[PDB]
């Protein structure tokens, strides 16, 4: 039964909104202080904390599409969502371009709130 | 620290099950509805183990795990992320090395840790 | 032969809507649950018209000419048809040089309320 | 292979099709295809091929595991349907290494005399 | 442009030179008269496809050719006469031009024209171009 | 090989199919009869040059074609009739073959043949090929 | 201009204090590089310091004039934001007056255009204390 | 398997003896690598030795098992001739129990075919004396 | 420019030729060339060009320092000669950087009515 | 026209000697002090026949066909002539695949003791 | 060691004469029949200074000389070989570095060192 | 006057013969113990002594051509020769190949014999 699946989609959407608005404070509230991240911008390295994503919230016409979302409920305090993210944007040439990414978010419940404890993206920035 | 070497233990049994080509144990370690992102999937999300079966039918290699980080989420779920370096030989026999970024998501159901979803980057 | 001329008409109207960037006429000729395989989708299957709106707004006054080569129409009753054709596009790049691009296209038409609509389409070749 | 009542019929005849191709059975493949079947595929090099004469070369001249991802089905009456899906193929090259390939496929089925047959199909990606 | 019974051969050379001059001047009006309405065409601008009509070349007459210094050179022309009303000429076209801020450039193409006299007037029924 | 007044059009189709079959079988004898001794040719094997005669294609009849499974497919044929004694056909040739240890391969070319009836027999006076 | 680290695995051990000293002078070095401060960098470097780096094209440069070019031209001009991350620092202590740190340096920066780019460089810094102050006698960089 | 050097510019200075010691143990290290002698290489290396090299793909490997693969498979099999040259060695002495050598390593070898090939690698070796014996605590290689 | 009695005549008319090309003087260049002069050069794209009509495009449409290296001269009577040499050209691109180019040149001179003229020339390398 | 046929004869004999690898006949038709620009010389001018002997011995029983396209002959008296032509070579590679190569060639003939000999030649294009 | 810094001195006056674009001094430092191998010569041997003139007509750069080796041959001839690294800026202004392998051949005629031939590799 | 030019050509030819025969002893006699060499096999590094060339004398159908030789006589004890060396050879494919090099030899007279004190080659092995 999808009791909390919508509950996961809610905080996921709030995450997307915090990224879109460039609001780093809301992103800090939704992430564990010791959050780890694999991503193409990490160049294959395991980077910990929000110190790495900060550089993007302080320096950043697009359209985002989420394809094939899968949610794994792991009890009453752990969840994990994986999906394909397709981003349509305009390059410096003003030409339409599209980029695909495969994203995995690991959510943990602490004190009645979902927080990202690990993030894994591949393979487009 | 204590329940971290259990995640490490089932992870080592997982990697060893992959290196020995033991599909029988791998199936036991994976949930039937396990999802996976990996280069072999060509950007698509593959569910189950029917996709991973083909890679068990198919000499000396050496695996080195670097910077393992473990996130504990309660008492029935965890997630381990690490860098996997692999030294091997290519037909002509020259030593080669490949890097991978792996994330395993473990969950305890019926008193047994199992992979529910895993994410790989690189090779 | 008369039944295929209708499909030719609605197809040419579709390509005219894409060429002129008329997204409203495009939405009228497309089913709300339309699926599409296209090079801009990066091998993924996308559903709905929300994915093409981005190309209607941003990408679309440079002269462009479109040519339809060797259409083939399969009639499947009085309410369903399929058309496959080669689409050539002569355009100008940033340097003003004349250029040309080929694209293989498949359109799956379904007559609903006496009005043909695309339920699925498949484009290949260069975008 | 790997992956509400009528959709499973299209899925069934489609799986029978893919297995008829994997085994090299041109007989059952010919029975499941219309004689005027049209095709877009990388083997046709951007051209539109008609009939089954182009596909015979492969059954005659040509360890594989096929996987189907996210099948979508469009029903257009009780005699016309259209299925689109992702086709992953795990195989071995002459070098012996396992390779994987992706191809987006679109099949257009039409019921004629109580039997579904392919009238047109469109594949992109893996040649 | 530079070029290079026999009377008839020369006639074909005449209508061909007028064709090249019409293309160079961007005069689609004269280009239409020398071409059959159902003219067949193979050219690299068609990307391996067969093009019928004059709608396809109109895009190049309108845009590009309507104009920096350009010199054409015809090399090794061969003419096949096939009766009073049919002929075929094949030759090598070399074009010297300038790109952006020249930098003088040169390009080669191999061209075949199939001429047919209809109602006392030579018209192209089909032509073939390579490497352009 | 698969292909695909009107009687005359079909006649051209006949001699053309016989040409393709003669090339496929490596039968230079029959290929010589259907070609004019002074046949003109543009083809990628000539590297942008114009080739006259049948000496040039003989190297391909002797060496290569004298033989793994190969299937030809003719797409979008167009025929221009230019009087009783002249005709021209243009089409797309697609060849399915095998390289070394196939690995089935496919290749496209755009071909133009210029036929001329001399003494009650169609002969090629010139032909043009692209992308092969 | 700032920098982060990953010191949880390194600090655990016998000699926390000296490890912290070497990380301190290392972060002061990287801070002097990020700000183009050639004065502080000169104070933290031995006069006879040797260097291996991609800018040397496989050669062993000695002194500070080779790096002075980059301090004067490239790093002095930087007004764009640059963020440095020190991943997985390992410290080898070799007596009271010598140490050696190795780490992965990840640089987040803005290119010519306004596009964020990331660069990785494996760095080895060899520290030697003379006159009661740690100084670099040799360093080795890989990657660009 | 042999190796040459260029020690005329390095030996001139105050501490000839210790410089010669470090060059000696360095040439013994390279000699153990050229012969695939994992025993001698193990004796000359600290157990907690760290490493940066192109084989590590920008990662910091620790221990000796990563190099053991190359000793067992690649370097044990070598029956072909290999000649190593140590160009421009620079030595930094950091107390009685620590030293650091940097040099250009040029390898003349025979490839798969019988064609002579040359490889360059910039090498930094960090030596620390424990139990009266010099050992590598860290090294850094560039180039292939 | 830069670099036993008759050879200096060929060298003299050759230097006058190269300077006539560098200044863009098509008049003196035409006087020094035979009307039926043939040419191999990279600008001809592997073809053999006849006359001076092909070279006019350059005098009309087109900081250079030319150097001649190792000139060899073959005398074949008192009315025919052939000189071969290396031609280095130091110039500046639109980027402003000094560039250097090499071209091997062969000139075939023939004395007609008491004046040497080029009947044929062959250049390789720099286009 | 008769005077040019002799040059055609000696030129065809030269190409026959190169094709059959007959180095002695090649030395008879070449002046001892012959100069050559050729792609095998890497932009350098080589003198004598010692440089071509290497190609006669080592490189030269695979079927090869040579075609001479558009020859042009300049007569410069009764003892000196020049011929320029395009040379096509159809051959087989290591894989047995038919291949073709173009080459622009210039031959400078000089009649000595009633026998034409090459004093200089210039080849370009692929070797 | 003493007559090595004279070769170094005339070499430094040479390099400085090149950096300042002073053809006048360069001509004095070179024999009129000086031969040269260099990438700008495209593998050919250029004699004299007419070829080097063009490179004097044509902002901050930094030159570093590495591993200079001097061979003394008597009392009127010497030869110095060295590696020349050059840091510069490319139009867009990114710092760049180039390596060169240079060999200068000095000879004392009329009481003055002069280059008779020089050989360069790389940039 | 070319008094010693032929005298330089003699020892140059003897050098070429020592290389062709693989005789490393004769090459040692004709080279100064502290000979320096720039060459493509040195990868831009200045290598000293005959220790580097040894590897080639102990591990090695061709034809060599010398073009445009220039000799610089620098007194009665120093000379310097520069020339272009073109080598025709057969590759592993059995295909004729050709390679160009630009060579500079610096000869010094000591005890009545010419010896190579410096060598510079570019840019083919």
């Amino acid at each position: 039964h999808m009791v909390r699946k919508q509950e996961i989609i809610k905080v996921t959407e709030q995450l997307i909104e915090a990224i879109s608005n460039g609001d780093f404070e809301s992103y800090t509230k939704m992430c564990d202080p010791g959050m780890t991240a694999f991503e193409p911008e990490a160049l294959g390295n395991l980077v910990e904390g929000l110190d790495f994503h900060r550089f993007y919230f302080e320096n950043l016409p697009v359209h985002t599409t989420i394809l094939n979302p899968h949610i794994h409920l792991m009890g009453d305090e752990s969840a994990c969502i994986a999906y394909i993210r397709i981003t349509q944007y305009l390059d410096a040439g003003g030409i339409p371009r599209t980029a695909q990414s495969e994203e995995t978010r690991v959510w943990h419940r602490r004190d009645g709130k979902w927080q990202i404890v690990h993030f894994h993206r591949s393979g487009a920035p």
